[PDB]
């Protein structure tokens, strides 16, 4: 897998965001999680999280995965990361989301990501309170 630049238009909530990719705006939806919305328990915190790790970040990259890299809505699907952290195993980490919606072939940092479940999940952080 490659990564490849983005900016930030704008944050919208936990496993969503507006970037712009190869100069077109698009909102990308993060591979492999899913977080509580923002009505839901959680999903506030998720949606905080999120946002700082984007706005504070001085480099966004994106990393499509080996399969779709646009989903039936027309959301990029890929791995976001904030000067080098990969968003989505750290909103797993935290137990701010859970792995999830895992497809055949978009799958490469599937044991990454459920590692990080596990971890979250023995310290019983945030979801797994
Ligand atoms: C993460 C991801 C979601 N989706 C679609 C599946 C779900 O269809 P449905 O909308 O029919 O439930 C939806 C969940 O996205 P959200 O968790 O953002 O709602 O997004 C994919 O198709 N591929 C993916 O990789
Ligand atoms: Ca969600």
């Amino acid at each position: 897998l490659h990564k490849e630049p983005a900016t930030l238009i704008k944050a919208i909530d936990g496993d969503t965001v507006k970037l712009m990719y190869k100069g077109q705006p698009m909102t990308f939806r993060l591979l492999l999680v899913d977080t509580p919305e923002f009505n839901e328990k959680y999903g506030p915190e998720a949606s905080a999280f999120t946002k700082k790790m984007v706005e504070n970040a001085k480099k966004i990259e994106v990393e499509f995965d080996k399969g779709q890299r646009t989903d039936k809505y027309g959301r990029g699907l890929a791995y976001i990361y904030a000067d080098g952290k990969m968003e989505n195993e750290a909103l797993v980490r935290q137990g701010l989301a859970k792995v999830a919606y895992v497809y055949k072939g978009n799958n490469t940092h599937e044991q990454l990501l459920r590692k990080a479940e596990a971890q979250a999940k023995k310290e019983k952080l945030n979801i797994w309170s």
